[PDB]
């Protein structure tokens, strides 16, 4: 609830600590400052918070220090996210994000944002070392952040092969595979995995078990994001949807294609152009195949299945850690 | 000499090992394959080799495995270098490199190269873990590669502030500071530092001492690169120079500015435009201030000073490790 406020207030310190007794390079550190402030503030903080919330839920040993290390690693997750978005926005030619102008679209930034994004990545490891250098799960954390990065990158590769800016490539299997690698791992496993390691919980099986739960949650959450992109109330969301315009391998086109011949063709002409003549065409076709109802039915089945997953795979972790996230996404 | 051949022949295995039993994502792994092959082969391999050469020189315990770990970490250095160049080329709008067409200029790559470059970064840590996960200097290696990345990025930031694509900013202090961070750390300290850790040599002081030697060597080597850019025989080099065209904070303009008023002005009009009317203008002005002779004299003083550095800072490491590099750059 309000806990999010306490997490954002810790951003000040994060930036202090990453910005300093070699004065040769101050101009660069100022620039880093600006990059962090533009690019790590603005969102909803759910992934960073998840680290903190999951840490409280998972430990007994909660000294002022122990906590600080939590809001730091949370901020690391946020930093990894900023690195990806800054880079994704360039790769996509996006205009806005959070809706401010994308960092790279700022006059005088342009493609320098590639280096800025790499700096954001690097700040992860500077933080870990600053706060996470004496603890025993230090190495475990570094490895997790690196593995999460790699997965996310592989997924982005997959995405960019699948959806260069042709519908044979939009399969279920491809779609699930993009979501798992591009989104689910860093969005759902990373934050909890990280709380796990902070809380002493380092076993392969526990992590695997948690992984199984969290990737499925990830899958649903991105499917819901795709549904809501088109059929969400724009002011319950704070957006209007452009998945269709952008030739995106959305879950709605996967399912539409599974249920199309002369509607295949109708999708050819209208998926991935810019005027709401042609967005209207597909939306309305989605309505005609009852994708909303397919979605309702998926959300019901998917929830059933997450709960079965929790019953089965959670112990000896507190089910609450997984149920907290579930309540929030569903 | 020929040892370089044995290092390149180990690239095959490197790629094998980074390219595989999750078939959902093969299209992505193929793409990684292509990125590695285009972007890590082509250069002169000096930094990767330096790891291997320095490892042999520094250890007694050289089993088939011990060696393999050397040519791997060498390849890691090469991978870090590829990551930087791919990204630098985009940031610069370069046309060629190694002179093949820059990766990003390939039809169908474009700004997807940003993700490709991140993949190259990630492959560093995948390799370390594959070969460097049981050894005791594992963590030490990860930290070194991360620190080297950060330094290089900070330097690139500095460079991009200094030389956006105005001469008040071209100072000596700024120039030395760009070179140290952008070039010298990853080019000269990383490879040797890395051999050091592989060879058990992990003390703060030894590394600091080696650092002191190697950064100075780095400084000279980039100064020589700047001199040779304009005044090198183009066919002893395999290039012709465009430092001037590109508004670069070269060492030649630093020194030119230190020795200019109505020649300051003459530098204003002619530094950073594209026709060899105006490159001729500055070159010839460099000749008139005897920058070649200033350079000769610097190279003499700089060599004197490296040797003093070695005499003083090398022990208990074999001076040869530093002298080998010196002979080669000077
Ligand atoms: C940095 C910022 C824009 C930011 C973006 C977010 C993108 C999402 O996909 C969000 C939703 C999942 C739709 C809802 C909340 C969490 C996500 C991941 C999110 C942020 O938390 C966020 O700070
Ligand atoms: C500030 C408070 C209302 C609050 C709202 C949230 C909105 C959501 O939609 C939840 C989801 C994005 C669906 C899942 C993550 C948590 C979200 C963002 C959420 C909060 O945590 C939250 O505290
Ligand atoms: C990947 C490839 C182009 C590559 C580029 C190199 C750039 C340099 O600055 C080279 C010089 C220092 C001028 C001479 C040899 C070493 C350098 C760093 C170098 C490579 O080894 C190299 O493979
Ligand atoms: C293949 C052999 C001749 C060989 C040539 C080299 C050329 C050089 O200019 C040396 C410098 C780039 C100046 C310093 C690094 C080593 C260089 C590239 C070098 C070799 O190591 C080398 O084996």
């Amino acid at each position: 609830a309000q806990e999010k406020q306490d997490f954002v207030q810790h951003f000040s310190q994060i930036v202090r600590v990453l910005t300093e007794g070699h004065p040769e390079i101050g101009d660069a550190i100022a620039r880093l400052k600006e990059v962090l402030e533009y690019n790590a503030i603005g969102g909803k903080y759910n992934r960073g918070l998840t680290v903190v919330v999951a840490f409280r839920e998972l430990v007994e040993k909660q000294d002022a220090d122990s906590l600080q290390r939590a809001w730091t690693v949370g901020w690391c997750v946020e930093l990894l996210q900023a690195f990806f978005l800054v880079a994704d926005d360039i790769m996509d030619s996006s205009l806005t994000r959070r809706g401010q102008i994308c960092w790279y679209q700022k006059p005088g930034v342009g493609l320098d944002a590639i280096n800025d994004a790499n700096l954001l990545e690097a700040c992860i490891y500077r933080l870990l070392k600053l706060y996470c250098r004496e603890q025993p799960y230090y190495l475990n954390l570094i490895e997790l952040f690196l593995q999460s990065s790699y997965q996310t990158e592989i997924g982005q590769t997959l995405d960019l092969l699948t959806a260069p800016q042709d519908l044979v490539r939009f399969t279920e299997k491809r779609y699930k595979s993009i979501v798992k690698y591009k989104t689910a791992f860093y969005s759902f496993y990373l934050p909890i995995a990280a709380a796990m390691y902070m809380a002493g919980i380092d076993g392969e099986k526990e992590h695997a078990n948690a992984k199984k739960i969290l990737l499925e949650m990830g899958e649903f959450f991105q499917i819901q994001d795709d549904y809501l992109d088109l059929f969400g109330d724009p002011s319950v969301t704070g957006k209007i949807g452009t998945d269709i315009q952008d030739n995106k391998c959305s879950w709605l086109v996967v399912q539409c294609l599974q249920r199309a011949p002369e509607q295949y063709q109708i999708l050819k002409e209208n998926y991935g152009q810019k005027e709401a003549e042609k967005v209207a065409r597909v939306k309305a076709l989605y309505e005609e195949l009852d994708l909303p109802a397919v979605f309702l039915q998926y959300e019901e089945d998917s929830y059933s299945h997450i709960m079965a997953l929790i019953e089965q795979y959670a112990a000896p972790l507190p089910p609450a850690v997984f149920l907290g996230l579930a309540r929030k996404i569903y």
